[PDB]
């Protein structure tokens, strides 16, 4: 039967490489990287591939990888897809292992703002899972050259890294992350998707994309939200996007809220992850 090569980005940087069958459904690719990552609680990942418009798409587990990747590479990325809300609640380590990574690098690329103190604070969890205890014999020097902690270095958020490391002498690597996950968990732009679109009246806005609904930011605020709780339909035309709202209470008639988004694609992409997150994290 005729393979495809597949390879796949892993959140630490390298690449794991293995062949599926041509008509293989995305669950094939995904259960060989989650096996290869020896990941369980795999419900929180996915692998995402680049389309024609060179746009992040989810690689859809129950369809078939070639009308998925159609004219483009078998190349792929493997990311958090879900963030949890609370990852205290996972049930294994090696799962927040992953999540701090892809963190990291949500950091490292700017997706995830943070403020100073919370990049020196992430930075020295990491240091100190993947180190261990500060050496003090070091002094001055720099043991933590390899490790990008920022969008931006200075010396002055190495100094910090550094000093929080020196804080952290006895804890252990799964408190380290677990204590990684309780900072990152807490910015406002924790587990995120933003995409561009406009409002009915042309304006630029931002809908982003999470646990707690869909959000708005209509200005450089987050001028807005609808819980997951609020919305009804999510639908897509042509380059517009909808939220149907059930009637508030005492209210006759449902609502319905139109967006532009910047051409059909990136449309039906945000109907298919606002879909995803609606049921993933839907009040049960
Ligand atoms: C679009 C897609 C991605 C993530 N991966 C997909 C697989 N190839 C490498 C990039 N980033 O922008």
């Amino acid at each position: 039967p005729k393979s495809m090569q597949c390879k796949v980005i892993l959140l630490d940087g390298s690449e794991y490489t293995c062949d599926v069958e041509k008509r293989s459904r995305g669950q094939v690719l995904f259960d060989k990287v989650c096996e290869h990552l020896n990941l369980l609680e795999k419900d929180y990942f996915g692998l995402t591939y680049r389309d024609a418009e060179n746009q992040k798409n989810w690689l859809d587990p129950a369809k078939e990888i070639k009308k998925q990747v159609r004219s483009g590479a078998w190349h792929f990325s493997f990311n958090v897809k879900f963030y949890p809300p609370d990852p205290a609640q996972l049930s294994e380590d090696i799962t927040r292992y992953y999540l701090c990574l892809q963190l990291r690098d949500d950091i490292v690329s700017g997706r995830l703002p943070c403020s100073f103190v919370t990049l020196a604070l992430l930075g020295s969890y990491t240091v100190q899972s993947e180190l261990g205890d500060y050496d003090p014999d070091e002094c001055g020097s720099d043991y933590i050259s390899e490790f990008r902690f920022a969008p931006n270095h200075t010396k002055e958020l190495e100094d910090k890294v550094i000093e929080l490391h020196k804080s952290h002498r006895g804890m252990t690597p799964a408190e380290a992350e677990m204590h990684f996950l309780e900072n990152a968990k807490k910015l406002s732009m924790y587990g995120v998707d933003l995409h561009h679109a406009k409002d009915s009246e042309g304006v630029e806005i931002m809908l982003g994309v999470c646990a707690s609904g869909l959000l708005i930011y209509r200005d450089r605020l987050r001028i807005n939200r609808f819980a997951w709780p609020k919305v009804l339909k999510i639908s897509y035309k042509r380059n517009n996007f909808y939220i149907k709202i059930r009637p508030g209470e005492f209210e006759q008639f449902e609502s319905t809220i139109g967006f532009k988004l910047p051409n059909h694609r990136a449309a039906k992409r945000l109907w298919k992850v606002c879909v995803e997150h609606h049921t993933f994290f839907r009040l049960l």
